[PDB]
């Protein structure tokens, strides 16, 4: 079934959203140690009014539910000589979600699906392993469990 | 001596936060100014397109007014530099960068906010007034011997 | 008695040491915390062959033990609105040492005694409190005790 | 010949040296500009007694003048997902000398020859275009030069032997 927004209007593919926490501001573009530098880690940001750093999603024009999708933030600039689409850090303890993965590669699918009660309300699976968040240098990051509720605001 | 009008053209309170946002990228922002200045930190144009920049709330020593004493303080949940949020002049550099640190009771923080060209609810912080100038981040703001704002409600 | 270098040579007021930990490479400045950009605390920085920040040491010529000194990073660049010299971060539950002291005040004066193993060793003690280090940001930081931080002192050449 | 340290010794491969300009302290890691921050420029730091960033040189154990060599940075912590082998940036415009480079490979050879009178100091070559600088973020970096192999605008520089 489709993905709604915070409007209840269905997610459409190549159009930009804030990933908004359901549960500060949103979600952004953060280095996850002082370790490295890129790619980077994706972080929620404790500034209050700040939406995110806006992403589209895209499709291996409706999104669904329990379907494969990639992540790719959308930046004028980018300092890291990867990509913007979201992937999984595998040599990392942590599994932190990174940048830098292939938006046409399988090690960048993740699924969106429904997390418990309130309407709109999401959480990233990969595939059943889901995308929670851990204490990092800057805050909360997302990582890979052995959930973490999303929101998508339309960026107006 | 007429109200300030945010861009839904209501009236602006003082102790309610708004982005100041360019009228003429994003909101204002704190940045320093360049690598030998770390605090007190200057006000940067963001160059990423939605964000909407860090909110402000105005001081009068409940209507904002044009042509009228005013102070603006970021509104921060956290602030590292040991100085306040309120808006003032960096006198002792040449370009004349509008850094934080001010006093918002003091003459040293007072900025007049003025109609600016054609376009309504757009307007200009002063008869010397704050333009911009290239610097590390992007533009900031600096005083001159002017850089259009618009005033967006934080909902 | 002459506090000395890693020479064995007594150290001079307004001449350039490197702090050097006794016991990675010499002390620098990094702030304390992601709340905390100025002023920064003092840091033994990671990197085997770094030197430190050098210090010129001044008294309210030679540096003796057991009495007040006042210790100033030499830089040429200095983002902080405040001094180069070390001083205790009072506010602080961790009691950094941080930069921005004033150099003829008392709040600045620390006194170097003899530490244990080893000639030309020393600890920094302020009035009898000890200067030791504590985990943070960067690396160790530099803390006023209630475990004293041993520290040799170079001269920069 | 061979290329010597600043004490006269001749100069060995998996030998730690900062690279010391021979004209402000030594040559270190730092970002080009705000838009790259990986892989990292090389920077002539404006601190005055700060050695640089050690370096190794590695030939595809004396290091000779006029023969390819590879300049690596020793760093015991590196933030970016590429190698500490000096390297020239070739899509930018100022032909920053950048890390990640392929150490075995030809796009990180460089050449070590004499500059001017003074014993011990050299200049790097890439095979010739000589590495020069340029004013950037963090001071003057590190750049390949247009030139016909002239000491005018070649960064001269001395090795140091960390001990
Ligand atoms: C808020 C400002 C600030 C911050 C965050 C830092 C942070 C740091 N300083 Mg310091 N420093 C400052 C102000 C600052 N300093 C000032 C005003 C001076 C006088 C000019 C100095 C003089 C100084 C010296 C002489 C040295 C340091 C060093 C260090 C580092 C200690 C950690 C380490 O050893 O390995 C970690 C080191 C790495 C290089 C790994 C990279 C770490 C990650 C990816 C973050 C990137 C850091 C980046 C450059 C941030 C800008 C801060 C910059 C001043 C370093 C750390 C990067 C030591 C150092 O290591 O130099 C590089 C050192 O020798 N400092
Ligand atoms: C290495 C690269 C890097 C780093 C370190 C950061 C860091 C951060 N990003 Mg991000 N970001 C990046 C890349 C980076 N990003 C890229 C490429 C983009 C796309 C262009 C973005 C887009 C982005 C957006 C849209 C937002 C962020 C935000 C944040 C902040 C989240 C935590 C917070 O709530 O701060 C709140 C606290 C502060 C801002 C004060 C910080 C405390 C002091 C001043 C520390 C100063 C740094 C210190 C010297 C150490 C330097 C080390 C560093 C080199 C790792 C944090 C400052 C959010 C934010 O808060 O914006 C400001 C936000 O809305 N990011
Ligand atoms: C030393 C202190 C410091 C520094 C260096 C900065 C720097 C910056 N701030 Mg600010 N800010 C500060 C203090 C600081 N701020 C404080 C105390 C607050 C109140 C909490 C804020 C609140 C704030 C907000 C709300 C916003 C900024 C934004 C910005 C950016 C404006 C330029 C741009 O559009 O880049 C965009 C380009 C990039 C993010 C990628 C550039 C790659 C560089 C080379 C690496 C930079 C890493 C990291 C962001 C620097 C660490 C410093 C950190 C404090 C931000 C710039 C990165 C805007 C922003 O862009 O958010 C990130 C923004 O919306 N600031
Ligand atoms: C992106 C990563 C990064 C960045 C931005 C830098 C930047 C710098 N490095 Mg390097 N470095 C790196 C990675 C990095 N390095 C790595 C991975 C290593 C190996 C571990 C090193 C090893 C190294 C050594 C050994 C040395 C440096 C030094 C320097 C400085 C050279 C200019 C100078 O003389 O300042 C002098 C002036 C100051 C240090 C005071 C300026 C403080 C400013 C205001 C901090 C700015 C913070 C602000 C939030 C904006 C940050 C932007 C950033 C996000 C890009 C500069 C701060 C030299 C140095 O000077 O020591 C720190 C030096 O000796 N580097």
């Amino acid at each position: 079934e489709p993905v709604k927004d915070t409007n209840g209007n269905p997610l459409k593919i190549e159009t930009r959203y804030f990933i908004q926490p359901a549960s500060g501001g949103g979600l952004v573009p953060a280095n996850v140690d002082l370790s490295h530098l890129c790619p980077l880690g994706i972080v929620r940001t404790s500034l209050p009014y700040q939406p995110g750093l806006p992403v589209t999603i895209s499709t291996p024009n409706d999104v669904l539910t329990n379907t494969n999708i990639a992540i790719t933030f959308d930046a004028p600039i980018w300092p890291c000589p990867s990509s913007k689409t979201w992937t999984v850090d595998s040599s990392s303890e942590e599994k932190y979600i990174i940048t830098g993965g292939d938006p046409k590669s399988g090690e960048s699918f993740f699924r969106i699906e429904k997390y418990g009660n309130g309407k709109n309300t999401y959480k990233l699976v990969r595939y059943g392993k889901s995308v929670g968040s851990t204490k990092s240098l800057w805050g909360p990051a997302l990582v890979l469990n052995d959930a973490f509720p999303i929101k998508f605001r339309e960026v107006d």
